[PDB]
């Protein structure tokens, strides 16, 4: 008979960079 | 015969943090 | 019985990373 299924594969590639962050706080008062 | 190929591996690591956000709005006068 | 089969494929790409840091303060008013 055919042998056992092979080992599971390796982990996949790292995911994409996340979305850009939120805007910063409003600037200092004039 | 040799067995079947194994199952796909686990999902990869989460991605890195995203880029910093934009500068905030200009301040009040 | 036969030898174990080939290793499986690499897994799927991971999830997107976290949102990036908040941006810096805005320009002075």
């Amino acid at each position: 008979p055919p042998g056992p299924p092979g080992p599971p594969g390796p982990p996949g590639p790292p995911g994409p960079p996340g979305p850009p962050g939120p805007p910063g706080p409003p600037g200092p008062p004039g």
